[PDB]
């Protein structure tokens, strides 16, 4: 609702963007993601290449960060780093809460500078 | 133009937000900022309290980061930390470039977790 309007705005900004972005609901479900995000996490696991070449460790780390973000309350945000397929990334997460205490979290990812 | 539309979207997302955000043009001019950002940097210098209690060192650091962001090209982004009035902050910067090679940079700031 007001969540849908928020999503439409994120989409307007990020739909054609090189910056991988997504928005997830309280059930860890993606409710918005752009092409860049889809492509980033579409890399097939290469389990033998190294410990960062599968999604599972990073998934738990990122889900854990997201839970922390949800817990910090409306407007809470932070930036952290993680490794994925041999590259270092940063991720910013932000808590957006709505009048019905519905919580969504914005993810924005970049390659580490 | 297309910059104005981008700005309208950022405004829709961040106008009522606790998250300090701004957008600056190539001449280091603010073309959008929300209330949270205005309030953050409205703190009067307290030059005697410590080296982080004035805007000048952080201004040069942040302007330097911004120039790097501009140089990295469309879609470039990174997260860094800085100190201001005795607190640690993170800042994410993102390069948004338009078809006429007009460059704007989004700033998003948070208190360090
Ligand atoms: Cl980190
Ligand atoms: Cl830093
Ligand atoms: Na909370
Ligand atoms: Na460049």
């Amino acid at each position: 609702q007001s969540v849908n309007k928020y999503i439409l705005s994120i989409q307007d900004i990020y739909k054609n963007s090189p910056v991988p972005v997504c928005v997830r609901n309280q059930s860890r479900k993606i409710i918005y993601a752009n092409g860049a995000f889809i492509e980033l996490f579409s890399k097939e696991d290469q389990p033998l290449s190294g410990d960062s070449y599968n999604r599972y460790g990073v998934e738990v780390f990122l889900s854990s960060l997201e839970l922390e973000c949800q817990s910090l309350g409306h407007g809470a945000a932070f930036c952290r780093r993680f490794n994925f397929h041999g590259e270092i990334y940063q991720i910013r997460m932000e808590n957006i809460s709505f009048d019905n205490n519905e919580i969504i979290v914005l993810w924005q990812i970049n390659l580490f500078p």
